[PDB]
């Protein structure tokens, strides 16, 4: 269930290759809570709202089962 | 409780249109409470009080 | 000295009337220790020393 | 103590600053607020007080200690 | 394991010089989490991505 969501996210990100979606990527690979807020934060603030979307849809899907 | 106060929520975020209030909808909708207290604050700081007071409001709703 | 705080910080929220306070009005009204936290920061990035102070003193009585 | 004196080091190095955020600094360690301090530490790292952000941060981890 | 990343945070953290890098030395020999998320966050809006990046990895590691 988590890999394809993960896939998506990871995929996502990197196309924007915006320093902020770069370390979106890392927020992501490692599961780091505090670190996929701080990005989600940061992409909100920078404008990238397909970034800032697929971290909350990621983050939603993770926080259960 | 929750269920009522939510839909005017949504339709002031919607009427705010921002971007930052398209992700404030999808806050509410996803009911993820880091991600509405992330965009309450970043509603707050950009001017829009009306939406960071909707969301405060239904965080509220959802916490009691 | 809950019950004392509190309206003394909204009374100071009130004095400064800026919208960031009215926020911070409601978020006293609900008590919302976040919404608290917020408006504290938000008040101290912004000018208003007094206000997020109060909003230190009625979180740390509570 | 510990603590009983870096909480004196902390505010001597804070109050001599002046600033409206060492103001709420002093504050912070007075009243022992864990996300006052917090707070406080960001901002003066936010713009530019190195001194005090550094020694909140070992008021911090003496108290956190 | 922490006390092998903790050499190359501490190393890529003092190379940039910064006065937030010299925050986020600090943040890492004391192991304080959070010291280490502030000074990644402001790291992040200063334009140090390295720094970030090293300090989630370190973060990581510190969490077990």
């Amino acid at each position: 269930e988590l890999e394809k969501v993960k896939a998506e996210a990871l995929a996502v990100l990197a196309a924007i290759g915006s320093p902020a979606a770069k370390f979106a990527v890392e927020a992501v690979e490692r599961d780091h809570f505090s670190a996929i807020e701080i990005a989600a934060r940061f992409l909100l603030e920078i404008g990238d709202e397909e970034g800032s979307r697929v971290l909350l849809e990621y983050s939603d899907v993770l926080r259960k089962h």
